[PDB]
RNA sequence: GCGCGCGCGC
RNA sequence: GCGCGCGCGC
């Protein structure tokens, strides 16, 4: 359960060796518990390995909050018995606390890295040598300009700067090292090297002496990809779609601020992109108007479901779902709006059924799926099969379809001890796994996995992924054969070259250009404000002042409010024209003042003296006379 | 908002 | 580079 006493498995003992022997290691092991337990061991040996009058300090880096939390607990619980001081710091703690002190008085610190990057940048923590051990969760992210790398740039600057200063052991954990954009083993192997260089790892630990034991707590099924296709012509999706347009235009006219309700533009019926757009519009409207909408949208949703049922199951099943829903409102409480929609449907109802019964509108997708089930079960009749589909709706359709089938009468299906096939949308020891048009992709011997998609891209993407997993396995298998001394030297060339381009590629101060400039909405090219009215908060954030602007923009209220540096996210802000409605940035309370904060990418820079129109995506890029903030 | 990573098109 | 998305962090 991850939260108690455990017997380490041989394979984890093996994985830890190189860490325990003191080398900087990358630990490539498959997903889950594995890594946690392993990083518990290392950590336990690290702080134990010390002689009296000496203490270790371990820091553990984690990318997501959920991970920062689940790992703060595990570490706390586990090292509780032992007497060590354990904490974490994340975005939500970090606000106003003596970060040097928290480290100073702690044996295990859990962090999200952007904290450390921030605190080394300030000088509040002068050096990494305070730490004895660094652990990088999901360490394959150590590249490019990621926090992990910023940390290492600091470390490698201390290491190669020829400066002492001791430095910590560095460990990274991963299920999968990556291969970047490599096209063959040669390049993959270059990629993994540069990766090791960045972590100053001299060893990559994987499981070798304990394969029989790993390959049984982590299948690893047989991967089968199987292309299909939808029907030749779907004249049913034409009917329901026309009904959706119809009911959308009916909601538009009762609402008219409709499109503005969400910036989820270019929506397409019968896509889950649409199902969200629905929800975002229903939560958004902040009420006789809002109650009219809930009803119209509650109808478009079932319509949307319906299409998704048609496309992956059969029309008979889409229709049924719809007859059901409509039945359920003819059965009270009934009002004009609802009786309207029910009528506009009742009108197609006859035609929908002709298209439904039409022999040439069966779903070729289902015959394939069928084949697969007859193929696999004739091999083994005691097979227990699991079926993943996209929507809770499609779950029933597929169940009904199977029950209502003479070609596969042999199944006993179930859903969300006697049953022998299970259908589902979310959540093992089953022996047959089928991802049917599942979108998707997320998550003892002889086991098979089938993906079935009409999409080529997916099938082709997934096959590229399999070729990379081999490319990756082989490379590792072979750099594992290099003698460490040789490997450490290859790494050092890399570290060196990489260090050099960091300093070289830096650039002097940028000479600021006094000339006043217009900011123009990037979309409609209407005037927004002037750079004269712009001010800079905390060196990083930009506001305008004065009311000439207080009405150049409109403010729909944010659906994701948060606080950062200081100050609260309250609203998104938008170009005030009715057909432009470009996204301008946001509007916050800061200290005492509600103020707008704007992103330059939402604008064109036109010099007034000349008319020249430059475009920036980052304020760091845009060099003008920036002025800090206060009374006004 | 800022920062970081990833994908799609051109 | 521009356009349009996703996920993540401060
Ligand atoms: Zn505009």
């Amino acid at each position: 359960n991850l939260y108690s006493p455990f017997k380490p498995r041989n394979y984890q003992l093996e994985l830890a060796l190189p860490a325990m022997k003191g080398k900087n290691t990358i630990i490539c092991a498959p997903t889950g518990c594995g890594k946690t337990f392993v990083s518990l061991l290392i950590c336990e040996h690290h702080l134990k390995k010390f002689p009296n009058g000496q203490k270790g300090k371990v820091v553990f880096f984690a990318n997501q909050i959920p991970v920062y939390e689940q790992n703060k607990s595990v570490f706390s619980k586990y090292f509780e018995r032992h007497g060590y001081r354990v904490t974490g710091i994340s975005g939500a703690t970090a606000e106003n606390v003596p970060v040097e002190q928290i480290v100073e008085n702690n044996d295990i610190i859990i962090l999200t890295p952007q904290i450390l990057v921030n605190n080394l940048k300030k000088g509040t923590i002068p050096s990494l040598s305070i730490f004895t051990l660094m652990i990088f969760d999901e360490c394959h992210n150590t590249s490019k300009q990621h926090p992990y790398n910023m940390i290492m740039f600091n470390y490698l600057d201390q290491k190669l700067g020829g400066s002492s200063g001791p430095l910590p052991q560095v460990i990274g954990l991963t299920a999968s090292v990556g291969v970047g954009d490599a096209k063959n083993t040669d390049e993959a192997l270059d990629y993994i090297c540069k990766l090791c260089a960045s972590l100053d790892a001299s060893v990559i630990a994987t499981v070798k002496h304990n394969l029989e034991e790993l390959e049984q707590v982590v299948y690893k099924p047989q991967k089968f990809f199987r292309k299909v296709e939808s029907r030749i012509s779907d004249k049913f999706k034409y009917i329901i779609a026309q009904l959706m347009r119809d009911t959308e235009s009916l909601a538009k006219r009762i609402c008219k601020d409709l499109e503005n309700l969400s910036q989820i533009q270019n929506r397409e019926f019968g896509t889950q992109k649409y199902e969200q757009w629905i929800v975002t519009v229903q939560k958004a409207c902040m009420s006789r108007i809002c109650k009219a909408l809930f009803l119209y949208t509650s109808h478009l949703r079932k319509y949307n479901d319906a299409l998704i049922i048609s496309e992956h199951a059969r029309m008979k099943d889409a229709l049924d779902y719809l007859k059901d829903f409509f039945s359920n409102v003819r059965a009270a409480g009934f009002d004009e709006i609802e009786q309207d929609l029910t009528q506009r449907f009742e009108e197609k109802l006859q035609e929908l059924e002709s298209v439904s019964r039409d022999p040439s509108n069966e779903n070729p997708k289902l015959e394939d799926l069928c084949f697969i089930l007859q193929e696999e079960y004739h091999l083994n009749p005691e097979t227990i099969t699991i079926l993943f589909v996209k929507t809770r709706a499609l779950v029933d359709a597929l169940k009904n379809w199977i029950e209502g089938n003479p070609k596969l009468s042999f199944l006993k299906p179930g859903i969300l001890h006697n049953i022998l096939i299970l259908t589902s949308v979310a959540d093992a020891q089953c022996n047959l796994v089928i991802l049917y048009e599942y979108v998707g992709n997320v998550i003892a011997r002889g086991s098979k996995c089938f993906l079935l998609t009409s999409n080529a891209g997916v099938i082709e993407k997934e096959q590229i992924n399999m070729y990379k997993e081999k490319m990756m396995n082989d490379s590792i298998l072979r750099l594992q054969t290099w003698d460490e001394a040789v490997f450490r030297e290859k790494i050092l060339h890399i570290q060196t070259h990489e260090k050099f381009i960091r300093d070289s590629q830096e650039k002097p101060k940028p000479v600021p250009d006094k000339e006043n400039k217009k900011l123009l909405c990037r979309k409609c090219k209407a005037l927004a404000c002037y750079t004269a009215d712009v001010r800079v908060i905390e060196e990083c954030h930009y506001t305008v002042l004065g009311d000439a602007f207080k009405e150049c923009f409109v403010s729909r209220p944010h659906p994701k409010p948060k606080q950062f540096s200081s100050f609260e996210k309250r609203a998104k802000i938008f170009c005030a024209r009715q057909n432009c409605s470009h996204d301008w940035g946001i509007h916050v309370k800061y200290k005492t003042f509600e103020i707008p904060v704007i992103k330059i990418e939402s604008f064109v820079v036109e010099d007034i003296a000349t008319g020249v129109q430059t475009l920036y995506s980052k304020w760091k890029d845009f060099h003008f006379e920036k002025i800090p903030f206060d009374p006004a």
